C-alpha cells in the first residue's frame, strides 16, 4: 500500500487497520531530521534521516516523532518485495536539426528512450519546462543559452524553447517613395540610385518557388503638387537578377495594376504578391514603379528614375524555409 505522511509541527499518528505490509520491505521517504516508531503489539522507536529500505516488523499503527516541523511530505510504500534499478546506458546516437520557429514551442518531446541531448542554437534561446510562457516577448519560467553555446539536457520529458515572436521573416521597410524604372539592367538601376536588397537563396531552396510580398502604398493627391482628381496608373514590380549580383539581366515580377486618384491611407495599402523561383546564391531585388503615367509627365514633369507615387512600405516573405529563425543542432542518445 502506498500511503501519505505529511508535516506541521507535532506528532502524527496514521493508524490504518491492516499491517499486510508487516513482514515487508518499506520504501520509506525521509527529509532533514525526524524520529519514528513501530506499534504492532510492542511500542518501538526509530530514527532515520535519509531515504532507506527497511525490513519487516509488526505494525498496527505508526509513531511519528518530530524535531523539525518544516520538513516535507513522503510516501512510505511498504511492499512484500520492492526492487527498482535502471539508469540506461545509451546504445544509439542520432544527429539532426530542429526548425526553430516563433513563440513557445516544444524542443524535445517526452521520450522514455532519451538519455541525453547535446544542443547548439545559432541564436540566443530560452529553455524551460511546461511552465515556460512568453506573453509579449518576455519569457517567464525559462533561462537563456547563448547563440553558439553548446549545452546539454539529460531528461526524458518535454522541453520547451523560445527564440522569437515573429510569424514570418522582413527584407526592407522604406519610407522613401520608390523610383520609376524601366528594365535597364542591374548596373543602370544602381547607377541611378534605385534602392535594392539581396536574397541569399540557400541550396535547400535551389529552384524552389516561394512567395515574395510587399505592402505597397500609392499616394498621388497633392503629391509634388499633382491635381487631387488626376488619375494615376500604377504597376509596382520587383526587378530581380536571374543570375547573381554580378550579372546584369533583370526579371520583372508583377501581380496587380491599379488606377485612380490615390489618397494613400494606411488601411488602403495594397499587397504585391508574386511567386519567384531562383537558383541557389545571391539575387539582387529592386522594388520599383514600372508605370510612368502620362498625367504625371505633363503636370509635375515626372521622368524615369524620379520618385513615383509608389512606396514599398514593407518587403517581406512567408516561405517556411525562411520564416524558420534557423536550425538547432542536436545530438541525441537513447537506450
Ligand atoms: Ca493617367
Amino acid at each position: 500500500m502506498i500511503v501519505k505522511k505529511k508535516l506541521a509541527a507535532g506528532e502524527f499518528a496514521e493508524t490504518f487497520k491492516n499491517g499486510n505490509n508487516i513482514t515487508i520491505i518499506k520504501a520509506v521517504g525521509e527529509l532533514v531530521l525526524r524520529a519514528y516508531g513501530a506499534d504492532g503489539g510492542e511500542g518501538l522507536r526509530t530514527i532515520v534521516r535519509q531515504g532507506v529500505s527497511i525490513k519487516g516488523m509488526n505494525y498496527t499503527s505508526v509513531m511519528l516523532h518530530t524535531e523539525y516541523a518544516q520538513e516535507i511530505e513522503y510516501w512510505v510504500g511498504d511492499l512484500d518485495y520492492s526492487f527498482q534499478e535502471q539508469t540506461t546506458k545509451s546504445r544509439d546516437v542520432n544527429s539532426f536539426q530542429i526548425p526553430l520557429r516563433d513563440g513557445v514551442r516544444e524542443l524535445l518531446p517526452e521520450d522514455a528512450s532519451r538519455n541525453r541531448a547535446s544542443i547548439k542554437s545559432p541564436v540566443d534561446i530560452w529553455i524551460g519546462g511546461e511552465n515556460m510562457t512568453a506573453l509579449n516577448g518576455i519569457v517567464d519560467g525559462g533561462r537563456k543559452f547563448e547563440a553558439g553555446q553548446e549545452f546539454q539536457i539529460n531528461t526524458f520529458g518535454s522541453v520547451n524553447y523560445w527564440v522569437s515572436d515573429e510569424e514570418i521573416r522582413v527584407f526592407k521597410e522604406y519610407s522613401a517613395r520608390a523610383k520609376y524604372a524601366q528594365n535597364e539592367g542591374r548596373t543602370a538601376l544602381e547607377a541611378n540610385n534605385v534602392p535594392f536588397f539581396d536574397i541569399d537563396v540557400p541550396p535547400e531552396l535551389d529552384g524552389v518557388p516561394f512567395s515574395l510580398k510587399a505592402r505597397v502604398r500609392h499616394k498621388s493627391k497633392g503629391v509634388d503638387g499633382l491635381g487631387d482628381y488626376t488619375s494615376i496608373s500604377v504597376k509596382p514590380a520587383f526587378y530581380i537578377t536571374e543570375g547573381d549580383e554580378t550579372t546584369d539581366t533583370l526579371i520583372k515580377y508583377t501581380s496587380y495594376g491599379s488606377t485612380g486618384s490615390h489618397s494613400g491611407y494606411d488601411f488602403d495599402d495594397n499587397t504585391l504578391d508574386v511567386m519567384v523561383t531562383l537558383s541557389a546564391g545571391v539575387h539582387r531585388v529592386f522594388p520599383v514603379e514600372t508605370e510612368l503615367d502620362y498625367d504625371a509627365v505633363q503636370e509635375v514633369q515626372h521622368d524615369w528614375y524620379d520618385e513615383s507615387f509608389t512606396t514599398f512600405i514593407e518587403v517581406y516573405s512567408d516561405d517556411p524555409l525562411l520564416t524558420v529563425k534557423g536550425y538547432a543542432q542536436i545530438l541525441m542518445e537513447r537506450t
